[PDB]
């Protein structure tokens, strides 16, 4: 019954992945954010300029908020939410911490972030799509607004590397 | 510079996690507070009752700032601080995650949580004397408080179950 | 141009109601928000736990301010808004007043409020759909905030019964 | 038992109404607030001037406030409070809703209310007196404020028709 | 002279107590607030549920507020106010402290207070009446609020034992 | 017509004054506030101690507040309010202005006011009583606060001369 | 040094008034601000639109706080300030009280308030000039804030008549 | 780099203002909102009545931030955004300025303003479907709202004239 | 497990009191804070300068919130807290109530409050020391905030006598 | 009459320019600010560093505020205000937008601003002068404060090009 | 560059402290305000009474911002501003420090302080005309105010001693 | 007696230095902070980057606050506090202003500060020590927190010179 519910969950879990389910696809979207918290707190602590130092922390909150809301909205519509260290490493994709990062130059810290922020917006990009289809009215509109933040983070980061987003 | 300072850290790491520095015993605390958020953040999403749901999201927020502040007093006292997944998984001690805890009763997450925090304090009750020896002055204050905070969560949790602190 | 203004309205309302427009479903939505306020208030006075008495009021307040929101959005797009006891009784569907719910329990109350709210969403969701077609661009946006709020109230209720959305 | 309770209830309302009681009086008072809330909400949607839309909304907000206020007061003295639509319809008095009134001029809405709030006031004033008799010490304090509020709203309105209270 | 004053004082208290005075009555009122403050403070330290700890503290805070309030009121009318422990012990009435009660259940603390605030109320209500008689115009206004506050706190508590005021 | 109105006005003031009316009484009350405002403003400019300058200004501010307050109250009951200088001079009573008093000591300003506020109070108290008689339900509530405010300001002042109310 | 303090003052005031100083014009300025407050208040109670009743009060408030400003600035530079009904009637010029303005219209009111304010500026502007010569450095600065406020009130009034400054 | 990218923009400009991109149809909207401020900012300085004066300065403020935010969602979705006088004068459509409008009645500026905004929406009702096609996700939300905002200004303006939205 | 819970407590309290623990000194500390509140209140009502009446209240407020602080910190570390009139009279030391201090002077009051506070610190300081040994890490930290507050009150008092700490 | 007022305005307008009129000279001062809005919003949008990005927007508000106030103060003293796109380009002088500016380096954006901010302060410099002469008491002091902002903007901008204003 | 510009300053310093620039006469003011803080900051630590203690810490704060703002209007008007110990000790004039003033009566520090500030104004009453000549426009305003601020501290101080401003 | 207390002070003063007295050692700690105010206000005024410009001012406050608190806490425990320009230069050690500093590069301004902030933390380092020994409970904990600020200032300043504190 306790154990019954958990196998039943995990059977349900990847049957749901493998025929793209809007939520299971956001299980990917979520764990990245979780990972990015780690990379961005690092960035706030061991990075160098005060300005970029704080903006990292700033984003480490807002990400933790996007986690919370998106999770809740998944969970309001009765869908499985990734909620543990096994499920996060296992269900993440294309973002990484990296011990070495403490002695990178900022430019290098930031360069990382510009890229693996675009790398967040792909599963988002089809998130979103599986939303409109599934008719997940509430969830969808919340995820669009995620794009924006994910997205607006870039040009901030870009002009910090005094250039344009038309490059990346 | 790149992969050299990383072993002047990683070796000094496992040498000091032995004849114990202050910031090593702490590297376990900091590393618990990381594991801990997740079990809370978990409970704050899954708990049957809405009071607890928010207490958890609140103890969580406070954890993810106890992380920030203990850290900032190490970085400040030129010492090592954990920062990546891999650093956390080696030095986490008695703290846990669980995909199976979603299905526990609210009663349980409290009890479990009572232990998790009792345990934080073994390592902090040491933090702290180590900081008392090394005469790292500012840091003593911040460690003392966190032992406090943690101490009070315990009876908060104790009373929800309808017992005293006296048992646990 | 006097009593004339009126017969045209009841006629265009009944007509609009069968080959059904966004407006005319919302008619039911707003009429039920009205009835809801009433039960919520009643619960806001007579419920037995204070924590629940407060939430019952938090909600009834929100219910007013959704009612105002929708209705603006509506007549911004020149449609008829129900406005008066007669309109709210003939257009309301499946939501009850019952003068002895003051004798039921907080549970019995919360129980029924989940039924109420499920039923509420049927027509939101209807219209929702009716809003996409009619290219009521600022209104659909808004009716999805409703769909969702309602959803958050229903799990909020579920866990106060000690339950997951699942059973409802 | 539930039904044991309800019939004692209804028997008593009738006993108390006819050899009149502070609560009984205040049951039409409250019913009329409930009606007022609607005519006000209608006018704060459909009236022409924005100055009057906002005021009318302000007055409805406040009636709700007065509702909760007088009701808890009465509850504290173990008194019955009209809580459902079917209680509000039986016990209301001289306040109407009119679907036609959306088609009225601002000047006639104002003028209509001068009347309602005036009529509201003759139950209030009677009530006021019973509360004294019945030594309901904190109830009386409250009704006197309701009385006063209606008087401030009457010459609000009187001055908006460029007249003076004296006329009406 | 100092002692000239004090003995006039004590003689008068006794004259005023026995052919009773608004002030005299209010001297047990105030003494009971002073006692209440303690039982409340005890329960807001030792009670099990955090919801009740915070409430109990809130009620003690407020009793202090009511203390200062009623006292300055009485001072303005040149009246004697109990100010010391030895005045509080003589003039208190039906409120006890119990060191044992830390070992009581929340349910019995709640229940005990229902009783105190009820008993507090029969001096208040008597007082209320003398204030009128003695034409103490702004004093009366005040005691009526104290009376009401106790009534709101009684069914606060009654609903927390899942009952209704009517019982007690 | 304008002049039709004014002479009805003045005739009535005289009828109402002599077989005395709550409004009539309150017309000297208000006149004395108007005078008070001046002596207070003078002392809050010319007094020596900054502690007394600020207090005196605070008391003038508040008299203005009480002015507007009592007046609208009276307006709501369709009553005449003294509004001009020539009404304030006829109807004032025992409050003076003195250009000499800028040359007084703080101690004698304080002392002078003890007197004014005392005298203010015997119209207020009379007024208070008529309001009752005349069943002016929200007026009475108000005057009682004015009465109380003057009493709090009297022993404010009494304690500033290191004495106690009892003396004056 | 007693009644002596006074004759010197009336003599130095009359003297200062003819070969006229900044002080002695301000005497008229402050005395008119006083009279103004009175008419504004009267309008703040009796005017017919509420929007105008509020502005009439906004202003009278500002009029108090200019009166205080000027007067500080003044006696900061050791000059005599009018302070008392006798000073304010003998030094006031061209500003009226009139007990039947409560019967005129908002327009008739606003009309006259433009006349009033124009006249006010004559003496500000006088003194202004008187302040430049006397090298009253902090006072002139301040009297120009007055000149202007007054100016904003006069067009404010002009447009509520439906007009440009031009016609006045 | 200098004068080369400027035609890779200016030519891509007039090619896309043809087979329409999202950000081109918008370049007209953004370009209206620029023209619009000026006619408002105008009215906010010249209007006969002080209510309108502020509504205009407020719709103005909101326009000059609708500019900022639509822009920031283009810059973000690497697209062109207008920015100089010359860009605005070519792409402004049906929007106007006028030195002669100072002398209009307040009535007129409302009517005129009703048109200006009706017109904004032709181009936004297109904005928007173009954004719906290109699957520019974040931007859809922001365009939808602005169609809303604009939609509500219309009936605000309609009711000031004493008509419904139904005409315009 | 009933009345048993109690005898164990009085026995472990008396035992703990002789070979004295941090807990058992604090017992005296808290019991004196209690007595202090009482005298401070009394002074907060009867003192003669208002400035002193306010500070006497500022303090008594702080005294409550130290009492709560200490007591938390305490039972966080499972120790017994005095809680009830009997505990506070048998454990209090050297701090007085005296019903005729209302007749002494502000000076005579302040004088004695320095004696009171000196005496208070004796036991804080004791325990303080008792807290260092018992490794009550979060409690000692806190008892030093007390030591100091008390110290600031004593010079605050010294200078209101016109004196330096020196003479006390 | 409508057309009569506009020729009459324009005849008056340049007769007023050509014999320097303080206001007509500020008609120049104003339009620059208007132009600078355009150049600075550009700067906020398409520039690169976050810090300088925002400070541009910041100044685009404050300029829009200087527009507003200065305009109002002109307009209080009955003087013509530039209030349209024809009058702004026609009556500006020595500031320019420049499409190309989107791809300038910041240094280059900023370099522009330092210069054409000095270029604002010349007509200001003689603004100011025509004020003192015309005796425009209110206007003058407002324009001095404009200097400061215009002026303090420079050294901000200067040290951003790590240098001194003693250069430019 | 290094030791060359320092004499193009230091010589221009002593040449301009002769045929006086604005910013030289000020260099003495700025240099007083530095000395002044210290005697205040002193008094704010040592004064017998707690009112004065805070007035001083407050005048102090205000001084240490009058320093900041006068400075920022020089730096802005490319002029020299004092900044080091040695600059201050040469140009301080009549201002003082004293280790012996700790033991003065509160009376004395007021009197002394009255002089210190009377003296500030000789140099500011000159500041100011120098700024009036050089047509340094913004700076005139700021100097005028400070003469004001200083002017008002004087009578604040005068009245504490129980005299008028008229003596000092 | 006045002169008696000052020799007696200075005899006491260096007897206290020369056998390290915790307070006399903080007399050193204090005067540096005082000196640093001078160096940091300089830095805010004549430095170049806006960011580092303000952070200097920020620290000039916080230092002035550390002065205040630390002083007070010394002074609560009856110890001599440095409180004058003679005692500050005489009792400082190892921090210096430097006229030349106005034309240093920021890097050079900052480089200074990093060093002579470590140079503050040495006497602090043994401050602190003499505290624990002397048993100065309150003082100690305040000084630890000084370390932190002094300390955390460094890594801010360090990463501004894009490096680590492990260098300096």
């Amino acid at each position: 019954s306790i154990d019954e519910k958990y196998e039943a969950e995990v059977k349900k879990s990847e049957i749901d992945h493998h025929k793209p389910t809007a939520g299971a696809m956001l299980s990917h979207v979520l764990s990245n954010i979780f990972y990015e918290k780690i990379s961005l707190m690092q960035a706030g602590l061991y990075a160098k300029s005060a300005n970029y130092r704080i903006k990292f922390r700033e984003i480490a909150l807002k990400e933790d908020e996007w986690f919370y809301l998106i999770s809740e909205q998944l969970l309001d519509e009765n869908e499985l939410v990734p909620t543990t260290l096994d499920e996060f490493v296992s269900n993440h994709k294309f973002i990484e911490n990296d011990p070495k990062a403490k002695y990178w130059t900022d430019e290098a810290l930031i360069e990382n972030f510009i890229n693996d922020f675009q790398n967040q917006n792909l599963f988002i990009g089809r998130a979103i799509k599986l939303a409109q289809k599934e008719e997940k009215f509430s969830l969808e509109l919340a995820i669009r607004k995620l794009y924006g933040y994910n997205l607006s983070i870039i040009p901030y980061f870009a002009g910090e590397l005094g250039k344009t987003i038309g490059e990346f």
